[PDB]
């Protein structure tokens, strides 16, 4: 049974208390049990070893995963509730050692969508967000978390242009993101409606403007890009940490490249790093060769410094105060669009659209890492 | 047929008798089948080589194995047990000219990890080993061979820093120790399943501490770093010649060295000598350019002895009793992050982080075997 | 029979003739029947094609393959003895226009392998692969076209370490030099056995030495250095005629040069310049120009005594009895290492390799020849 | 359906004549069934347009091919050596506006083979033949017409080489380029035994050389290659017409390229252009553009006259004196070896020779164009 008593119990107490993940653990005699509670992993409870694959079948079936099978890596989304807990649901589970490993990340619950101007642009990218949004046509993708992030953010494009004049229609399995102005289409795979499909019929459906939940397959990133090909803003959840990535992506996906260079227009970016220590800030000389071998604007290579917290009053054992979303916005002009088609690296998009001052995930995030907000290394880890 | 007790049996005293594997090995005649103990491939027993078939085809009953294709070698983690065994076996099964072969690596447990200082560490080099493993996030990088103790280390540290409160997860093809407070993993890279897909698994499973066995793909790095620095902790191995090169490998490997030069905390190279056993020990002069080399003086080289681990049945006959390493650590700061970047060779790292107080990796070596735990000898076949 | 007197017979001399195989096939009027004695194929016998069926039909009732199949290609393997001869064949066959032929090669057991200061070394060779057997972990890199030494080559550095009490596991097709005490290993594609599936299962193995008959492709090139790079011994087969290329092959299969900066043991290049025949050494100076080709010194070649191999008798008149294993060494010193870990090419490595003393095949051949071994004919069909 | 009795009443009188084809006309009321002989056609038999039908189906039996559709065109070869008959016939069909061509193309008798420095082949050329044959391992591939060039020169690498010494052996259906000292295949794809089939046995029996008399499989042509890369001499024909195609082609068969890339040493070609009387010469413009873009040393592209007879008692009757042997020599080097991989265009791949004094087929024919013995227009016909 029970096995089942951890999965409800883990997720009632990951949500009450004040948890950001679920895990049910296999281990060498038993399970372990935790909770993210204040960020952190903290002992919950135990299960005998076998009670491991019990739990995984039951978030399989909770989002859409081969239940079945105990053996094998998998990951899909679930949208769960029980009284006073309501949580989308990061699904994934993973063989181990001891069986697979049952694991529901907490995600921001829908939470409604910020707005690009809300994140603090940079003037950058800010002069340059206004200019994109102004073009309500292509792929313009969102990285980050799911929900939480990414799906929390996917809409914040469409928040800035879905208008009442222009046509929004989303995809999501179930959905959850339910925002203006979209027709959130609810995707149900065992009937064929899978994103793919229903994103085929967003054509049928005449949009301005498409969305996509979260684009977690080949033929879903596919048609979203045939979805784009006729001069349709997509807007997406790319399944990314790095706008630059996020605009390759669509080759790596597999999609066929007549849709990629028809399709992609932008991609924007708040991914959040630990925010320096400001007020207890360590001098840390960045490196220069760091900076330019990611690609920044010279005076952000140059006179740029570095910090980090030395632990406080205000980060905690941590060194960082809280956190920090980096900015980012590119734009996908003729080169670029070669570029793409081409294969071209994260670094190589970024480094171009960078350039006049822009701000990326780098530029912006190394920037104010640079200043004493975040530590360089953060923003590495952000844009690797 | 005894084979089924016979395979189960060679498995179960592998384990007992501290094995790293089991080897059910043929012979033309019959078959040698052995265990691991100490490094030496100690005669379990031998089984006909008709029993050679029996057996081996156990062990692919007894883990799932497609035991109809003997043309095929099969491999998983095996389930066997008996008496001392719940250790998880390596299975691999393998058709020869003499019947079939199989081998078991043991699985070792949680319960079965050293810790980091055991290693064998100067309190000076352990400081830096200390520091580096005990911040809440960022990477701490291991090097060197397989059989460097970069096992021990690897998951050693882990050990130490995968609490209760931090849930790891960890990257091993070979698996060898099945760490505590972790959800530890296979890889197979065949099967796609690179080192750095495993981080990406673990990211998906939201670990708090994240490990890598081995950096292979570039990924293996770079996603280390994310984790390192995306809040996450990280501990991760390279096979190098000295803790110097592991930032050289890494930016060499595809690493755009940017990436480290933000997580990298520091960085253990090691490797394993094997460790005198105290019914072996012999007292020998060990050579005067080599000590000198390794910074030995001539009034420390005349009174200089090495052990000569001459072998005796405490040990499994290789005259060492267990394993100890030699080793080198650095610690990141500002000349590092900047020589990570940058870029730069072993040796100009290393000389930076000797002014720093590093010992290197050589002539660490030197001084555990001036101690009797290792012969010179030894140490010099060992890097 | 006469079919199994054709196949007796001459396996009977093969073995006692010292050839390295048997190869039994149809001609436009009869089949024809040789034994590799010293290196070439000298005529043994023929027999009357329809004989070819018979004499055919029995080494494939030898090797396990299906009698007379004559419409389709088969392989297999015997354990072929008569006394004094105990050999084991590598058989396999083709139907042909005229019937079907067969190879029968003779399989050399353990007591038919070199030890390792006999693998083509000079003096200077040997205490430079005293160091070489003295790194602490890695791979030989054994190297040359078909029709060399390797497979000694690759066993004589086995032997050393090929025990009862190590994980000695090869890869050969079939076996050949069976050392009870170790794992050999045929290999089988057809079921998906490929050379790298069995490493991959060698590795899986936990070998204290794996070795390779034959790197067939990329994963046999890297599972066998896996075990290189992860504490154990790696011996195995290249195909190149420098000892920088073979590393620079080594590098080229797939095999990462970083890895193999500290996986990599020594190189052995190596070919079986064929040895003058006693019975045939007649003093040449070959062309005379292959003195120049190969780069003889004054001093050298005043003291060439150089023949030419007639054969006479000795192995027919193939020309040479007993083959010399002309050896570049390359120790994979520090500075090689370097040279590996920095992506460096064949000239690269070979200047370097070279300026520490790597004589070359060109060079060693030659003088071996000068010796009074072999012709320069051969030494130039067997160097770059 | 005779049908056949029009169409045998042409393939006695065809194979007579050395015709190149049968040709089974859908013509308005009948079938024409015509010889092509000495280069053009002459009428022999007539069949009614009902039969040209029958026949369509018939040449698609003698394949083994979808002989009901008689609309749509089809393929493949069949061994017509009854007696009289001694040539293969070369099935095709296709759809014309009263039903599909039956064709029963000569695939002309072999004629055997030349010994290589026969061929004519310039200084700079044979030379160097020669000096590729003395490294015999790898792939020595050779392209050229039925008859006249395909295996008819692969098989004179191997009457240089092959030597009753090495194991040697040839896939062909059937046997027809005899060469003493070697086996010869036929290959029985209707037993299952493909090119591919014949060539596992060539690999597996470890053969000092191998040939391959036309690569027509996937598998075969992976499977000469795979043999190749361990050093086996793989002489191999290549149903194409030049030396630089031959190159790069088995990549297109879906050759991995580290196999094709690692066997190769040298690739051949060769041609008939037709020659002219000299004696009554006609100048024609050896245009230095035509040389240029053709990529022929400057000692051709500026070092010529071109001639052409006037059709004239000393040619005929086209302008040109029969027949003229041109010829090709591609020496493979480390660099062609990585040209190969990345896919270098045939007048690439052949100008690296031809800037070596290595006369290709469009060195070495333009040079005999341009030499005043033909016209740079017959070379070029077929230096293509």
């Amino acid at each position: 049974s029970a096995a089942q008593k951890f999965v409800k119990q883990v997720i009632r107490e990951a949500f009450l208390q004040d948890a950001s993940d679920i895990h049910i653990e296999p281990r060498q005699n038993d399970v372990q049990v935790r909770l993210r509670i204040d960020g952190a992993l903290r002992p919950y409870s135990t299960l005998p070893k076998g009670a491991l694959n019990a739990v995984i079948s039951v978030v399989k079936i909770m989002g859409g995963l081969n239940i079945a099978e105990k053996r094998l890596p998998q990951d899909g989304r679930v949208r769960y509730r029980e009284g006073a807990i309501d949580v989308d649901l990061r699904l994934s589970t993973l063989p181990t050692v001891y069986g697979e490993k049952a694991v529901m990340r907490l995600l921001k619950k829908a939470s409604d969508i910020p707005e690009i101007e809300d994140l603090g642009f940079a003037p950058g990218v800010f002069e340059r967000f206004k200019e994109v949004i102004s073009k309500p046509y292509g792929i313009f993708l969102i990285t980050g978390p799911t929900g939480s992030g990414k799906s929390f953010t996917t809409f914040s494009i469409l928040k800035r242009i879905a208008t009442p004049d222009k046509n929004t229609q989303t995809i999501e399995d179930p959905v959850e993101y339910e925002i203006p102005g979209i027709n959130q289409t609810q995707v149900n795979p065992q009937a064929g409606l899978t994103f793919a499909r229903a994103l085929r019929a967003f054509l049928r459906q005449d949009p301005d403007i498409i969305m996509v939940g979260e684009i977690r397959d080949s033929e879903t990133a596919k048609i979203a890009t045939e979805a784009a090909l006729t001069g349709h803003l997509v807007i997406a959840t790319l399944h990314t940490n790095d706008a630059a990535q996020a605009i390759t992506r669509l080759d790596e996906m597999g999609v066929e490249p007549f849709n990629i260079s028809a399709a992609l227009i932008g991609v924007l970016s708040q991914r959040l790093v630990r925010r320096v220590c400001e007020h207890c800030k360590v001098e840390v000389k960045p490196d220069p060769e760091t900076l330019r071998r990611l690609g920044l604007s010279e005076a952000e290579i140059q006179g740029a410094r570095l910090y980090k917290g030395m632990g406080c009053e205000r980060c905690g054992g941590t060194g960082y105060k809280g956190r920090y979303a980096i900015h980012e916005l590119l734009v996908v002009d003729d080169e670029i669009r070669h570029a793409i088609v081409a294969g071209k690296s994260a670094t190589e998009i970024k480094e171009i659209a960078r350039r006049k001052g822009m701000k990326t995930l780098r530029e912006d995030g190394l920037y104010k890492a640079l200043q004493g907000i975040t530590t360089l290394e953060e923003v590495l880890a952000r844009t690797i």
